[PDB]
């Protein structure tokens, strides 16, 4: 029986509770451990990775960021109903992909500073176990797919940088922020 209420203010914080992890650090390259217990210990770190997202001013936050070794994911990117709830996603699976191929700038949280364009198709479904327990079924268009794709990525040890195709624009991005080249995969 749940007793943690996800409620979070959407603020920034003086102290955020968790530490990001960076471009280059091991941690951002392990595929995520599944997660075998949805209660409440699981909820208060769900809380606190909203917290840490919304004090680094993100959209996406995937528990390896933070250096938690879980399938986790919580996005909020609602503009226009700016108290909607944010959505969580516990074991993820993309069940297919859809639409056209789209090109879009991208950032994140782990690797601050650094703006590039991604190519990924429009669309994606996607089933999971909500902060609940029960299990949830999303098709999604637009910025939310981009968001998911991007931090379903982070659950198998692949960064937004290992999709860039432009090696000038790749290159320079990296370099000014004291990110390494060398720390870009490809693309299984
Ligand atoms: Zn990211």
């Amino acid at each position: 029986t749940a007793a943690v209420a996800i409620r979070v203010a959407k603020k920034k914080l003086a102290k955020p509770p968790l530490d990001l992890h960076y471009l280059g650090d091991r941690v951002l390259r392990q595929p995520a451990k599944r997660v075998s217990r949805i209660d409440d210990e699981l909820r208060q770190t769900i809380r606190q990775m909203l917290q840490t997202m919304y004090s680094a001013d993100g959209i996406g936050l995937a528990a390896p960021q933070v250096g938690i070794n879980k399938q986790l994911i919580v996005i909020d990117l609602e503009l226009e109903d700016e108290q909607a709830p944010p959505l969580v996603l516990i074991n993820p699976k993309i069940e297919r992909t859809a639409g056209d191929l789209e090109q879009c700038q991208e950032g994140c949280l782990s690797i601050p500073g650094v703006y590039l364009d991604v190519e990924r198709p429009e669309i994606v479904e996607v089933s999971y176990k909500d902060e609940n327990g029960r299990p949830q079924r999303l098709v999604a268009d637009g910025l939310l797919a981009r968001c998911i794709q991007h931090e379903m990525d982070h659950l198998n040890g692949v960064l937004f940088v290992d999709r860039v195709e432009n090696r000038l624009e790749l290159n320079e991005a990296l370099d000014k922020k004291g990110f390494a080249v060398q720390a870009v995969r490809p693309v299984a």
